């Protein structure tokens, strides 16, 4: 571990470095990693790689703050402190943090569930129908990045017109325009109120806030889901006879769609801030101090899962804690399996032969695991 | 009670002086109710006239540049924004005074001729570029250059980065085809995003090797991380922006009063005082918001702890009660305490190095040109908190 640097992003760049986190497990499930030149805030912070400790730090919000802790004045959860800590959903602590987050889901109703779905299927089936068999073609950027951004264009109300803005955001000037057109659409719902989940939060917050929300929504489609549709993909190609045996029977499939999420893991990591001494792994951490949670590492844990490090389409049992656990656990993990079941039903009707012609390419990052390329032919 | 100042058609055209001349008659001090147009969904109190804008901008206690009452965060522009409290010009006493002075000491004699001098070289370089009679953009080919520049030496960045920097720096953005600007922004995707990192590696390198520049004096409560990489910004929107708008907009007020601009050309004394009527007329940054910490009358309106107010200097710049002629450009007005600089604890820290840009670039300018055509008609910036030129055709002659 002295020779490893998880701040280092050129570790990162090829997928998650599952190698760097054997060693962690093994030589120190909770240590001190001290700053480098890539550290965030030129700052060390407590690094948890193991399963049982990853999970204790995820089920006390107290102890382990989202927001800040002792001295510091703002936390939140990744690496960098932020000043929005205190302002989104998932940088939030009680009491306003059970507020908000009961607002969010009251807007997850059975009928918008059903019109996310009802998308879903549609655009599912013209995608794989369109596709030409045998011919190579970007999965990333013509499926998986398509079908979650629709359903969080649902989720929030975007209008078709106005979609291109989110699309063009995943510069700079990109940005100002995805925040600019963002405002717009909250002082619309404002305006106009309507059946869907931005209007909800809105018309219960200042604007700045949420736009943090839409942000967050935005960003668990348009990145995290689609992360997981393409490493599925991947995971699949790689192991052709579970896609056969898949292929062959979907009622195997939500066994299959939470091994999926345990590989791919696409949210890998998670900060927090002590707010009082604990003690965790046996290590004294002192209050203000950065704790970081590799659910990446802890999701190969080989005390908890047999045969951790190889992918398994009938794992059970699968406590995996790709979508979290506790106070904070995800608000889409349903959205996020509905996307996954209706996508790998649609393509494993149509194809059971998927090859990678090209290396994937990975998106550098140790906050998210994602493939931004992955050219793939399907018969 | 049928004008909406948060209604960006108002100033789609330039700062919408004949509304605003209307606020000061009708109503001095004004409940604005909320529209569609306007930020969080709440109304606020719009202050148009002279002494009731210095009421507000001279008592910083009453009128918080953070916040006020039970609000979470409010901050100097008519939205809430997080970063209120995380950047100098949305702070109060007393981490406000502490991080002034700190900025302010960056500012050295040494720093100003760094800047003088480079500024004379590129201005005396660009007007000697130019083809008399043929027309091109003012803006884009030579007034937007030479603040970034300037803005680039207080920070010490490396010439050899500025050509990357410019481009991702640049304050204005395209929207549905109109530019606008933002305040710096510090939100989730903008952690680690390329320019944060470039930032805080020049930080990094300035921390190891302390430099003879403003970014080393204040990078070596004091700023975090985050705070440093908003003040970075500051910079840029504070600084570069507004002072492109005063020099796009000398030129256009020049261009539409030639007999002040052969007065002024053929007698540079008059320079500093033609200076000082270019920022009165201009007013760059014509607006300020705050926030009421108690419950206090302004002009004979009762304002409740917690609610906003805005201030819009570019009315007061034209209040006639205080400005003789008010609506008239005279390069030789005097006095001419105009507030386009800010006034009290909050008074512009840039204002001698905006003079300083004014003056290096019109001496070299009018000293050479007599004759200044505008050939289109001027586009300007879609925005209330900037009033700024997008595009500006002129042939010098
Ligand atoms: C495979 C796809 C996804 C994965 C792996 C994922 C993962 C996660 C994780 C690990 C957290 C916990 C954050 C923490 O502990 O700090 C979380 C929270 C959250 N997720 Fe997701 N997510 C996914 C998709 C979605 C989708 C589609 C939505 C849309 C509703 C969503 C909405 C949220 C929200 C609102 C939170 C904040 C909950 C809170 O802080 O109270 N996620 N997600
Ligand atoms: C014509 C050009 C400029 C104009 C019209 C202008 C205008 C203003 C105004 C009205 C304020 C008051 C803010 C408030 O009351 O809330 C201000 C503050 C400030 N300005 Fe300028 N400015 C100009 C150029 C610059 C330059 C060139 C710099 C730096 C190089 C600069 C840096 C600042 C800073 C740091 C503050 C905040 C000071 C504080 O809060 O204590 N400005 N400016």
């Amino acid at each position: 571990l002295s020779g490893i640097d998880l701040t280092d992003l050129d570790n990162f760049a090829d997928g998650f470095p599952h190698h760097l986190f054997a060693i962690h497990r093994r030589e120190a499930p909770v240590y001190w990693h001290r700053p480098t030149e890539h550290t965030p805030d030129g700052e060390g912070f407590w690094s948890v790689a193991t399963y049982a400790e990853t999970l204790e730090v995820l089920r006390d919000p107290v102890t382990y703050s989202s927001v800040t802790g002792g001295q510091r004045r703002f936390g939140g959860t990744v690496l960098q402190d932020l000043p929005v800590a205190g302002q989104v959903l998932n940088m939030m602590d009680d009491p306003r943090h059970t507020r908000i987050r009961r607002l969010v889901s009251s807007g997850l109703t059975p009928r918008m569930i059903r019109r996310v779905e009802d998308d879903l299927r549609r655009r599912a089936r013209g995608l794989l129908d369109g596709v030409e068999p045998g011919a190579p073609f970007d999965f990333v950027v013509e499926i998986a990045a398509e079908l979650p951004m629709q359903m969080i264009c649902i989720l929030l109300g975007v209008p078709e017109t106005d979609r291109h803005w989110l699309f063009e955001a995943v510069v700079e000037d990109a940005g100002s325009r995805l925040y600019t057109y963002a405002l717009e659409l909250i002082a619309g719902k404002r305006a106009e109120p309507a059946d869907d989940m931005l209007s909800v939060v809105a018309n219960a917050l200042s604007d700045a806030e949420l736009y943090l929300f839409f942000h967050l929504l935005f960003s668990a489609g348009a990145e995290t889901t689609r992360n997981s549709i393409a490493g599925g993909l991947l995971a699949l190609a790689e192991n052709p006879d579970q896609l056969q045996t898949l292929r062959s029977d979907f009622e195997l499939l939500p066994t299959a769609i939470e091994e999926i999420v345990r590989w791919t893991s696409p949210s890998p990591s998670k900060r927090r801030t002590a707010s009082r001494a604990v003690s965790l792994g046996g290590q004294p951490i002192e209050a203000g101090q950065k704790v970081v949670v590799w659910e990446g590492s802890a999701n190969r844990d080989p005390s908890v899962f047999d045969r951790a490090d190889e992918f398994d389409i009938t794992r059970k049992p699968n406590p995996h804690l790709g979508f979290g656990q506790g106070v904070h656990y995800c608000l889409g993990a349903n959205l996020a399996r509905l996307e996954l079941r209706v996508l790998f039903e649609e393509l494993l009707s149509r194809f059971g032969s998927v090859r990678v012609v090209e290396p994937a390419e990975w998106t550098r990052s140790n906050r998210h695991t994602g493939i931004r390329h992955l050219v793939v032919e399907l018969r």
